[PDB]
């Protein structure tokens, strides 16, 4: 397992430090 339930485990922006405020359901900074 990552950090996220709105981002696919292996994304660009959260691979070594997490970026998302809402964190468990939908995000508006990896689109
Ligand atoms: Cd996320
Ligand atoms: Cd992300
Ligand atoms: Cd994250
Ligand atoms: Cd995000």
């Amino acid at each position: 397992k990552s950090c996220c339930s709105c981002c696919p485990v292996g994304c660009s922006k959260c691979a070594q430090g997490c970026v998302c405020k809402g964190a468990a359901d939908k995000c508006t900074c990896c689109a």
